[PDB]
C-alpha cells in the first residue's frame, strides 16, 4: 500500500509486548521509542536532533511488529515526546519513498 | 523515481541561487535549513524535537528546486545540523511511502 504525507504517518506497533503508536520517519537513523522496560542487555547512548541531545538506552535485537509485518533491529529507549521509526527498521519492510 | 532507505535519502537542493544538500524527512511537519540568507520578513516560530525546542525563523513563499522540480512554500531556518524537507514541501512534490 501507499502512504500519504497529508498528514503525520503513524502506525500500530507491537514491542516489548505493548501496543504503541510511532511515526514512520525517514529523517531518523535509528527507532526511538518512549522510555519503557525492554528485555536484555543495554547499553547508554546520546541521540541527537533538533532540541539538542537526549540520554538513550540502546537494545539490540529486539522484535518489533509493524503493520503487522514483524521485524527485527535496535531500538533506543528514553525520553523521546514521540515513538519513532526510523530506517534500521523501515528498509526491513521494503518501504520506499516514491514520487 | 524511487528511493530506497539503507542509507539516508539525501537530495539536492536550491535555494536562493545555490546548491546545498538536505534529508527527505517524513517525521518532520515542516522545513527546517541552516542559517542563510533568504528574500523578505520573517516571523517567529518555535519547533519541538527531539532534544526539546529551539527558535527558528520561519519564511513564507520561499521558491526551493528540490530534484529540479519548483516548490513554493514555508522554510524556517535556524540551528541545525542538516537541513531537512518536511511534509509541507514534500506533498508538493507527491511524495509518498509506500511498501
Ligand atoms: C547532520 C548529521 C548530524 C546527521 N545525523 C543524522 C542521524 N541522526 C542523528 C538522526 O537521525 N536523529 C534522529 C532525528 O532527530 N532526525 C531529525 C533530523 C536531524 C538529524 C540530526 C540532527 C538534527 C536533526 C528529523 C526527525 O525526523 C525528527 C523526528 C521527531 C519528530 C517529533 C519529535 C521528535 C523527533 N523530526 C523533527 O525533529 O521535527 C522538527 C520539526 C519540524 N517541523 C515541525 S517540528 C533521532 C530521532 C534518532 C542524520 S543527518
Amino acid at each position: 500500500p501507499q502512504i500519504t504525507l497529508w498528514q503525520r504517518p503513524i502506525v500500530t506497533i507491537k514491542v516489548g509486548g505493548q501496543l504503541k503508536e510511532a511515526l514512520l520517519d525517514t529523517g531518523a537513523d535509528d527507532t526511538v521509542l518512549e522510555d519503557m522496560e525492554l528485555p536484555g542487555r543495554w547499553k547508554p547512548r546520546m541521540i541527537g536532533g533538533i532540541g539538542g541531545f537526549v540520554k538513550v538506552r540502546q537494545y539490540d535485537q529486539i522484535p518489533i511488529e509493524i503493520c503487522g509485518h514483524k521485524v527485527i533491529g535496535t531500538v533506543l529507549v528514553g525520553p523521546t515526546p514521540t515513538n519513532i521509526i526510523g530506517r534500521n527498521l523501515m528498509t526491513q519492510l521494503g518501504f520506499t519513498l516514491n514520487f
